[PDB]
């Protein structure tokens, strides 16, 4: 009996049942699943595909072959299943006829017991099948993932070859072509079982009906052919609406990030107008869209009722016979049979069309140009070229002593990163032999390459943890002073996806991963490119000289610093790919004494440059940036259905809308219920005149046909004008928030609000609702008139109700859990394929090949482990509604069969009770749906609850002037400062007099409170003691967008927005093109403006990466001057900046801005010793307020201490 047990729980899933029972108790995480079986692991899929992919180049290679030589077998044995299944669903029908009609198989309830197993045994068929091609599609998708990241470690990174686009190919094939492949796995046995199901639909029709049945066998046939050309309409609105809706989240991206700006300035309603027509643009495409949807729906719902229209008026004109019970209700039942095959026909057909696009992607991406196959390292005539034929490095013959240290030194472009890649082998081999005396070498290259791990997993790079090597060589590369800064310090999440680091605190860290790794050959590739004098001698002190010289490392140094060449064992001086002379320093010197000679010069004049510019500091810089960045730093619940959420969902695009919606959809399913009805009265009467049945059947499927197509429309209507609500409130809601919102909430969360919520809101719950609604309507429809028909029927809908609603319980929350899971799984296997094909070099240089590949391998099982359980719980779903279903179907039948009221009748409730069991699992997965989506809803409904600013001011406006700061005065009163409720003040009683056209010079040290002060001028931060009076007026009482668009302020890294030159002067365009010329003019801009093409109109790139960082300040010193507010702030303008662009911003504002009061936060010190007004802050209190001078002859102050 065991045998027999575990294929009983292999079909009904009982091996999730303990699943989906703990899903109450406690969420389903990957500790709850197990390990994927040794036979679904990604490792031995990947096996099977690569044997048959080898098996088919020996013979250009076929991937089609290969994966029906690897995964063949499990589709034959589904398409099998599938076979049963459908067999077996036509004995609805034939046991609809035979009960209908009333020696052995003559026998009602024998009928009924067949159709009762014949349900039975169909429905576990089919759930079979599902699972074996869904878990055959899941080991496809793991093995082709398998084997496109082996294919990625094996690529060459050749500019020919790896591309710009290559990354984005490369993501495009994990994350779409291969899903299309693994779905069309999912769906291929319809692609056969489909068309044969439709061939026995229509023949037993035929055989029911006569040649009638053709008729209606015609026309629903029709509905392939035209479910394709509406989902054709339906991918090209689709992509419009895609392109669209990139562009306003491109516009909403850039306001998000730059919304301080933006306040600031004012500009916050002309950038969300800017949105607001993108989104209405988008809106327009996505009611093409839903146009097409509601097509698509009332085809799929009419042409049924079309072909029974035509069938049954057929046979009662040609035919001879009256209609009968049996055949018209076998004939309903055949026909709702044949509805999903042609409906879903067309999308399997694309589904095969895309896979086929799929595969030559794939195909094409498998043929990729990839890499070829005492003295440490020696280089023998070696001409090494990047792929062209053309040799990059030519002649080459190089020897890398043992434990010394080597640089290579040359003129930019020489070939010193193509020398060390060619040692790698990363670059093609015309000539010449390299000689390892290949082994693991700890490569920095020269771009940093950074996981999107924390700080200790980047420097570690899978290697034992050893604190006192650890913290050397973090010493060495002196991280500590910025590892401090990090919110979480070596536990801080960096890289593209966590915190981001400047340049050079990213190739200080990928320095440290090389230093860190015990490898006896270490290759630095420029390590002090992003790094300034200090710590470049500091690394070269400690970490080249002192850390790698104690473990004896071989050290290899890329490098422009000459100065470093007197601590050189061994120097290879290259010039246009080719090595000049090697050797020690004193064999160069005396072998080729041009090149020393060459050497010093260079030296002295770089010596002499750095002299005069050293002042600048680049770290100083990097950490300030990186310290103000961190200034700012359910069981029940489980199983709620979130009703209140869907009603404001509904009601959101009006009540009238909702009534129509409900109202049709009754009246709808109402009328498909009588002519069903109209059918049964019609055979009950079973040659008589039929004129009088076909004329109410005609006008009955007329009218049921409007209604199918006023339903589908009015759906969609109400999508529409929900999504547009919600959307409107949304973004106008979140602008008008306090700017602690935006420094608190991540720019993620906002800007999936904006992306995937709204994305969900617009074309995803408009068809789940449509859906759930049509089978629950269609559900409810059955049952009334199953009870109608036998009303003891009633007495077993009590427990089967029951039943069903635990069934759609668990479900609800398990699936739930597991969907979750499945997103969880899908982001980190993503990102690694993006880890591997930036930093591919590195990988391969520090021979960490097998180490991704077992992290890859992990990765896509758990993907695989997630999907599988969610697919696991729908089947577990399905088997339990279909028995249930097979139950009402025996309990239906048996109650007509004993209790009759008419034939017609028992047709009816037969076909009834046949047709609720496809619904009710419909019932349960679009509730699911409507509920993750409605999760959604809830987000975006809580971003619209928050709380704004106050933009209506106080004061009558009739009272403020209409130039208000036209002098410029300023009075603090015993202003207090703090960022927030409940948080310290950050400035504490500040009391000063700025005089009209006063320059005045506000320093301090860092964290003091001086752009705490700037943004109290905006009143961006939180004043709740003392006031700021700017030229007679409280600024606490005016508007906010009054107060804010008559202030300047020139923040520290400029920023452009996209769009025209004149839009970034002024959005709202009221200058005229004159005044835009005169403020380009004063700020040394009017000439590169003329030089660009159009002039005030030329195009900004997102950020205004088009000009250069000093021409950006350039730009909002132009802005500035636009705006003639007479008080301009600058917040470290200068800072950032270069020192001829520096010089050239003092004298704009000395210039243009002599009138204007200028309040300057100083960069440096030395530059406001002549300021009129001097304000020195210390720890949010005002040390010092008076002159320049007056500071400045005060010994022992903190002005003279900050200016020394
Ligand atoms: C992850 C794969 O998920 C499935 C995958 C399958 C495999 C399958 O032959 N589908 C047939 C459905 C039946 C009605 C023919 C089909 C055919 C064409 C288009 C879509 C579909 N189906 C696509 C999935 C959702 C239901 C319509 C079954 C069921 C599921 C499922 O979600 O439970
Ligand atoms: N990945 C690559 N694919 C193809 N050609 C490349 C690649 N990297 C560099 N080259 C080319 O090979 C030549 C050697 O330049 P390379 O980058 O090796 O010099 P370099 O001395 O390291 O220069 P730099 O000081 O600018 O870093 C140049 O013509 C360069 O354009
Ligand atoms: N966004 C913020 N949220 C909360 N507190 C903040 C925020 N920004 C700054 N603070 C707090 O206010 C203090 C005042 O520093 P602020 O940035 O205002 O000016 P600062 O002294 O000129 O700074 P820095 O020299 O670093 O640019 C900070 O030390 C910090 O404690
Ligand atoms: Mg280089
Ligand atoms: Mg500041």
């Amino acid at each position: 009996l065991q045998p027999f047990v575990n294929l009983l729980s292999k079909a009904t899933y009982w091996w999730m049942n303990t699943l989906i029972i703990s899903a109450h108790r406690k969420p389903i995480d990957l500790k709850a699943i197990g390990k994927l079986p040794i036979a679904m692991r990604a490792v031995t899929n990947y096996v099977c595909l690569k044997e048959a992919y080898e098996e088919q180049k020996k013979k250009t290679p076929s991937i089609w072959l290969a994966m029906y030589r690897a995964f063949g077998r499990p589709i034959l044995l589904s398409s099998t299943f599938r076979y049963l299944a459908d067999l077996l669903g036509f004995a609805g029908p034939l046991c609809i006829s035979g009960i209908v009609q009333r020696e052995f198989l003559e026998n009602a309830h024998v009928l009924a017991v067949l159709l009762f197993l014949a349900l039975i045994l169909q429905r576990t068929f089919l759930q079979a099948s599902y699972y074996v091609t869904i878990e055959t599609g899941i080991n496809l998708r793991g093995a082709l993932l398998a084997m496109i990241y082996n294919k990625i470690l094996r690529l060459s990174t050749s500019n020919l070859s790896m591309g710009e686009m290559t990354l984005g190919q490369i993501n495009n094939l994990v994350a779409i072509e291969t899903n299309q492949l693994m779905w069309f796995l999912f769906l291929c046995p319809n692609l056969w079982a489909m068309p044969v199901q439709i061939i026995m639909g229509v023949i037993l029709l035929y055989n029911l009906l006569g040649s009638s049945a053709l008729v209606g066998a015609a026309v629903i046939v029709l509905l392939a052919p035209i479910q394709y050309f509406i989902a054709t309409k339906l991918a090209e609105a689709q992509k419009s609406t895609l392109d669209y809706s990139t562009e306003r989240l491109k516009k909403t991206n850039e306001i998000l990030k730059g919304i301080k700006l933006l306040k600031l300035y004012a500009w916050e309603h002309i950038f969300c107008k800017s949105v607001e027509e993108t989104r209405m643009k988008e809106l327009s495409s996505l009611k093409t869209f839903a146009l097409y949807t509601s097509l698509s729906i009332f085809m799929n719902a009419a042409i049924p009722i079309a072909a029974v229209l035509a069938t049954f008026v057929t046979h009662a004109y040609a035919s001879g016979n009256n209609l009968k019970p049996a055949e018209a209700f076998a004939s309903l039942s055949l026909f709702h049979i044949l509805v999903t095959p042609l409906f879903l026909l067309s999308t399997v057909v694309r589904f095969a069309v895309k896979a086929i696009i799929s595969v030559q992607k794939l195909n094409e991406f498998l043929l990729s140009d990839e890499i070829g196959e005492d003295v440490a390292i020696k280089v023998t005539n070696g001409y090494f070229s990047w792929g062209s034929g053309l040799a990059t490095l030519s002649n080459i013959d190089i020897r890398i002593p043992t434990g010394q240290l080597t640089m290579i030194v040359g003129q930019v472009g020489c070939g010193k990163s193509s020398l060390l890649l060619a040692i790698l082998g990363e670059m093609q081999t015309l000539e010449g032999k390299v000689y390892w005396n290949r082994y693991s070498v700890a490569y920095a290259a020269q771009k940093p390459w950074l996981l999107n791990a924390t700080v200790e997993e980047n420097i570690t790079f899978g290697s034992s943890f050893n604190r006192q090597r650890y913290k050397a060589v973090t010493d060495a590369c002196s991280l500590q002073p910025d590892i401090d800064l990090l919110p979480f310090g070596d536990q801080t999440e960096i890289g593209e996806r966590g915190i981001n680091l400047s340049g050079g605190q990213r190739q200080r860290i990928c320095v440290a991963r090389a230093l860190y790794q015990n490898t006896n050959i270490v290759f630095l590739d420029d390590p002090f490119s992003a790094l300034d004098i200090h710590l470049s001698d500091h690394l070269m002190q400690e970490g080249i000289l002192k850390f790698l010289q104690d473990d004896k490392r071989t050290v290899v140094l890329v490098t422009h610093k000459l100065q470093y060449l007197t601590h050189a064992d061994w120097i290879i001086a290259m010039k246009d790919g080719s090595v000049l002379r090697e050797g020690t320093l004193k064999d160069i010197q005396t072998k080729d004494v041009e090149l020393y000679e060459h050497w010093k010069t260079l030296m002295n004049r770089q010596d002499q440059e750095l002299e005069k510019d050293m002042e600048a500091d680049q770290t100083t810089l990097e950490r300030k940036t990186l310290r103000r960045a961190m200034y700012s730093r359910v069981m029940r619940l489980r199983t709620k259905m979130p009703w209140k959420t869907c009603w404001w969902y509904l009601t959101s695009g009006g009540f009238f809308l909702l009534f129509l919606m409900i109202f049709s959809k009754l009246l709808k399913h109402s009328v498909i219920v009588a002519i069903d009805y109209w059918l049964a009265t019609w055979t009950s009467e079973y040659k008589a005149d039929q004129t009088f049945y076909v004329a109410g059947f005609s006008i009955l499927c007329g009218a049921g046909i409007f209604l199918c197509l006023v339903t589908s429309l009015t759906v969609e209507w109400m999508g529409l004008t929900a999504a547009k609500n919600l959307h409107h409130n949304l973004l106008n809601k979140i602008i008008l928030g306090p700017i602690r919102f935006f420094d608190t909430t991540p720019l993620g969360l906002i800007l999936n609000r904006f992306s995937a919520d709204t994305n969900i809101i617009d074309q995803h719950i408009p068809p789940t609702l449509e859906s759930l609604t049509r089978s629950t309507l269609l559900c409810l429809s059955a049952i009334g008139m199953i009870s109608y028909a036998t009303p003891v029927f009633l007495i077993a809908l009590a427990p089967l109700g029951v039943a069903f609603y635990f069934i759609q319980k668990y479900f609800r929350v398990a699936s739930k859990d597991l969907q979750e899971l499945d997103d969880s799984t899908q982001l980190p296997l993503l990102c690694h394929f993006s880890e591997t094909a930036e930093g591919l070099t590195t990988i391969r240089a520090f021979r960490h090949e097998t180490r991704f590949k077992q992290r890859m391998l992990e990765l896509t099982d758990t993907n695989n482990i997630a999907y599988l359980f969610l697919s696991a719980a729908n089947r577990w779903l399905e088997v339990r509604t279909d028995y249930l279903g097979a139950c009402i179907v025996l309990t239906a039948s048996i109650a007509s069969i004993s209790g009759s009221s008419n034939s017609g009748l028992v047709g009816l409730g037969l076909l009834y009770a046949l047709t609720i069991t496809n619904y009710l699992n419909w019932v349960v997965r679009n509730l699911a749906d409507l509920e993750v989506q409605m999760g959604a809803v809830k987000k975006v409904n809580s971003f619209l609850t928050m709380e704004s600013e106050n933009y209506e001011g106080t004061m009558d406006p009739s009272q403020v002037p209409e130039h208000w700061p036209q002098e410029g005065e300023i009075k603090i009163h015993d202003l207090c400062v703090r960022y927030e409720n409940n948080l310290k003040p950050v400035l504490k009683h500040v009391k000063a007099y700025i005089k009209p056209g006063q320059k005045v010079g506000i320093c301090g040290r860092t964290g003091s409170g001086k752009s705490s002060l700037s943004l109290a001028f905006f009143r961006m931060v939180d004043i709740f003691d003392g006031k700021i009076v700017i030229d007679g007026i409280d600024i606490s009482k005016l508007p906010l967008h009054t107060l804010r668009s008559r202030l300047s302020i020139i923040l520290q890294d400029p920023i452009l927005f996209s769009g025209s030159i004149r839009f970034n002067l002024d959005p709202e365009c009221k200058c005229t093109d004159d005044r835009l010329w005169e403020a380009l003019e004063i700020a040394q801009l009017k000439n590169m403006v003329k030089s660009l093409p159009g002039g005030l109109d030329a195009t900004v790139t997102e950020g205004g990466e088009n000009f250069s960082v000093g021409q950006r300040q350039l730009f909002c010193l132009a802005r500035a001057f636009v705006r003639k507010s007479s008080i301009l702030i600058m917040d470290e303008a200068t800072a950032s900046i270069d020192m001829a662009t520096e010089n050239i911003l003092q004298k704009v504002v000395m210039t243009a801005f002599a009138d204007r009061t200028v309040v300057t936060i100083a960069h440096r010190v030395s530059s406001i010793m002549d300021a009129g007004l001097v304000l020195v802050f210390s720890e949010g209190i005002l040390v010092e307020c008076d002159t320049g001078p007056n500071l400045l002859q005060h010994k022992n102050g903190l002005f003279s201490t900050l200016v020394m």
